[PDB]
DNA sequence: CTGACTCGCA
DNA sequence: ATGCGAGTCAGGC
């Protein structure tokens, strides 16, 4: 049966209580500079639908939006404070936000609509948006009368779930992640994404000019190599013409055919010298295609600024994603592909990049988790923990490490993280799994309470059924307890991971709210760009780096207190390719 | 429109 | 071995 509500064509003062359900709703996917097309209000005194136009035109609306003590309840309130930004307008007071509730509740539901959320605690009486508004070619905005019923149904459901969400949090211990991390950082994402990253497009059209000349070279030698011409970027072409035509060993199979990956490249190389061509075809095609085209086709063709929208409720650690563009996985490991951040530059006349990163901070949260005597004091002395990894599962004295025993113990040590197997770092190392599992026994031998400590999370994660993180972040792993090999080991991996990588997440992002805190007591016009997950990148005028220099690092490294000291680089420079 | 396969990042 | 996003090709509706 219908909701009532009421459609009003003026806002009134029982409109603005203290607290109400807040629903400023942006339909299209990427909110930045996008319509809001309705808005919802629910409170003590009833439901009501304000035309946006109306609304966002009244004086005392507005004003409710942006006073921090007229307290509001809403499902992701980022979406709505970004839309807002880009009219001018400023949304305080927001104390409850029922997407990041679910998500730290359960980050496998995958929540993400308030259907979704309000299914969690059996309540049904609101529509998924997908129901309402369509999937993606046929996705529309309905009539008003439709419109205006779903958004109070929303406003309803996040009015009647605030509590029962809150106390499970607070059962869960994970009421202050809430409110005193997530929340908070949610605004900071906004600020962040509403000010954008500068692009330097002219930079970027001239790459994509030297590229498309080089990839024109390695192509057609490449089909001087093949003896005809085909398409390179389809698998399937390709494994036709390398291990049919040119008669190459078959050394892996994907699932439907032929495996091209760069690593079993690699070892064809030395076969046959199209190979080598493949590679450095991939190499330039993906800077090409996703970083060269692939970023023109968002810049924002006024401000020259491309606007990442961070998902905040996404990851089953706890980490951040970034979308259109994603800039969290911009080049930097080769110098060809490294060259595409000469691209992104400050804002502002005589300002610089300045960056920041977390050394190796995940085997810091392992040292001080697993309370790993050896580990701990390695990283207390400071000490090249590669080196010192390949010293102790080697037997060999600083002086005895080889680069290749170095490169071996630093994927034991990725490993490691990641929820070892002898099969994984067999592949990874390209080694037997028996000589692999001799490795990684060699390591438990010299760091046995990292031993422990897998041995303990596992059992852990099987008695209680999930796993946490420093500031209480959890993830539910019923896989644990399956009785097929592969499924329940992907679920010991993640209890070993999850932790470590979620951990790191937590520290980060405290980070990143005391940062906010320092800068704004300290009036400096620096602020945060972008987070890659053990980085935080920033722009500020030049007059203000020497500040930074101090700031920054001290902040982040003392986000949290560790058994372990948190150590941070950083550089700065006139482009983020600079800023090392 | 959607699943594979690929590769960029930490 | 962790796990994100985007571009490509492919088959399919
Ligand atoms: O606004 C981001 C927020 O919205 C969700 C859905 O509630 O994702 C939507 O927006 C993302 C950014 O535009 C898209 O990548 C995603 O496809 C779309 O459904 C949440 O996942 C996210 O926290
Ligand atoms: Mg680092």
């Amino acid at each position: 049966a219908a909701m009532a509500f009421t459609l009003a064509d003026r806002v009134t003062e029982e409109m603005l209580a203290d607290k109400a359900a807040l629903v400023v709703e942006v339909v299209e996917e990427n909110y930045h500079d996008a319509p809001i097309v309705g808005i919802a209000v629910v409170n003590e005194h009833g439901r009501f639908f304000l035309r946006p136009e109306t609304a966002l035109a009244d004086p005392q609306f507005v004003a409710w939006l942006g006073d921090e003590t007229k307290k509001k309840s809403m499902f992701d309130s980022k979406r709505a404070a970004v839309a807002l930004k880009w009219k001018g307008i400023e949304l305080c007071g927001v104390s409850f936000d029922l997407l990041l509730a679910a998500y730290l509740l359960d980050p496998a539901q995958g929540v993400d609509d308030v259907a979704a959320a309000a299914k969690m605690k059996q309540y049904e009486a609101v529509r998924p948006d997908e129901a309402v508004y369509g999937k993606g070619a046929k996705r529309a905005v309905p009539d008003e009368p439709v419109l205006a019923e779903h958004l109070v149904r929303k406003a309803a459901a996040i009015w009647e779930l605030e509590r029962p969400f809150l106390d499970e949090l607070r059962r869960n211990e994970q009421d202050r992640l809430l409110v005193e991390l997530e929340q908070p950082l949610s605004s900071i994402l906004a600020e962040m994404e509403f000010a954008g990253v500068k692009v330097d497009t002219k930079r970027l059209e001239q790459m994509g000019k030297e590229l498309a000349e080089q990839l024109g070279t390695v192509e057609q030698r490449i089909y001087e190599l093949a003896g005809q011409e085909f398409n390179i970027n389809s698998p399937k072409q390709l494994g036709v013409i390398l291990f049919e035509k040119l008669q190459l060993p078959v050394l892996k199979k994907t699932k439907t055919g032929y495996s091209t990956s760069a690593d079993v490249l690699e070892k064809l190389a030395p076969y046959h010298e199209i190979v080598e061509n493949i590679l450095h075809y991939r190499q330039l095609g993906k800077l090409q295609s996703t970083y060269i085209e692939g970023l023109l086709k968002v810049v924002r063709p006024d401000t020259k600024k491309v606007h990442t929208i961070f998902n905040q409720a996404l990851t089953q650690t706890g980490r951040l994603s970034s979308t259109e563009p994603n800039l969290q996985n911009i080049p930097i490991r080769l110098e060809e592909g490294r060259k595409i951040r000469q691209a992104f530059v400050p804002s502002e006349s005589d300002w610089l990049i300045f960056a920041a990163d977390y050394s190796q901070i995940e085997l810091r949260v392992l040292a001080h988790i697993a309370e790993d005597d050896n580990l701990m004091e390695a990283f207390r002395r400071d000490l090249d923990i590669h080196t010192k990894t390949a010293m102790d599962i080697f037997q060999v004295s600083e002086d005895e490490v080889t680069p290749n025993m170095r490169r071996q113990a630093k994927a034991v040590n990725f490993g490691i993280v990641y929820g070892i197997s002898d099969y994984g770092l067999a592949q990874n190392l390209n080694i037997s799994r028996k000589e692999a599992a001799e490795f990684i026994e060699r390591y438990f031998e010299s760091f046995p309470g990292v031993k422990r400590y897998m041995e303990n999370i596992v059992q852990e994660a099987k008695q209680k059924g999930y796993v946490t993180t420093l500031l209480h972040r959890r993830r539910y792993l019923p896989d644990i307890t399956s009785r097929n090999f592969n499924v329940r080991s992907f679920a010991e991996r993640m209890a070993m991971n999850t932790p470590i990588q979620g951990s790191a997440a937590d520290i980060i992002k405290k980070a990143m709210i005391d940062l906010n805190a320092r800068l704004k007591e300290e009036r400096l016009q620096a602020h945060l760009l972008l987070q890659v997950h053990d980085e935080l990148i920033l722009e500020a005028p030049k007059e203000e780096m020497e500040r930074l220099c101090r700031l920054v690092p001290e902040v982040m490294e003392q986000a949290v207190t560790l058994r372990v000291p948190l150590k941070v680089d950083y550089h700065y420079g006139s482009t983020w390719y600079d800023a090392k």
